[PDB]
């Protein structure tokens, strides 16, 4: 059994400094892409001090065409990091993790919030709620039935991409979720409705 042990050190040591890498790379993203966002709201602010002239020759130091397009990318950086002598830089740094810290935080009271309501449209609105959670899968199974189709209609036949690009040239855990939910309370619901059942 010792070798077990040798063997989860390895995969214990392996797997977290994977996990590791992946923040150490999305934390490196933390500073750059918050100062890209600072950078792009900073170009926003200044061409919404200039001239209305300006708007897009300014926007174009954030190589787009309209705040819309900026914000748009703007909301993916925010997903991005909501989603994930040196003392004057360590602090900096220091910051920066803080920052994406209180991204989650919120998020988890947002999603708690969202919780609270949920629970209480469970708890009185059950019926209702229900009726939500079975259309909502139906929807994502409708989803993932296309997505699942659309996964033999791609690949068809390869050149389809190539064809395809001439005319430029010239929700898994979802249905998971909401069965697992259905089997709590739905007492209709059942597991052999499930795709886990099903296959």
């Amino acid at each position: 059994e010792e070798e077990l042990a040798r063997i989860a050190e390895r995969k214990k040591e392996s797997g977290r400094r994977l996990q590791e890498q992946a923040a150490k790379m999305r934390l490196e993203r933390l500073m750059k892409k918050e100062q890209e966002l600072e950078y792009y709201k900073d170009i926003q602010r200044r061409m919404q001090g200039e001239s209305k002239k300006e708007i897009k020759r300014l926007l174009d130091e954030a190589e787009l065409k309209d705040e819309a397009a900026l914000e748009r990318v703007i909301r993916d950086l925010e997903r991005s990091i909501k989603r994930a002598r040196q003392q004057r830089l360590l602090k900096s740094n220091w910051e920066a993790r803080q920052r994406a810290k209180a991204e989650k935080e919120a998020e988890k009271a947002r999603l708690a919030e969202e919780a609270r309501l949920d629970e209480e449209r469970r708890k009185n609105d059950l019926e209702g709620w229900l009726e939500e959670k079975r259309q909502l899968r139906l929807a994502k199974l409708n989803q993932l039935k296309e997505r699942e189709r659309l996964k033999a209609d791609l690949g068809n036949r390869k050149s389809l991409a190539s064809q395809i690009r001439m005319k430029n040239i010239a929700l898994e855990a979802a249905i998971r979720s909401l069965e697992n939910d259905l089997l709590r309370y739905d007492k209709t619901f059942s597991y052999d409705m499930t795709l886990d059942a099903q296959r």
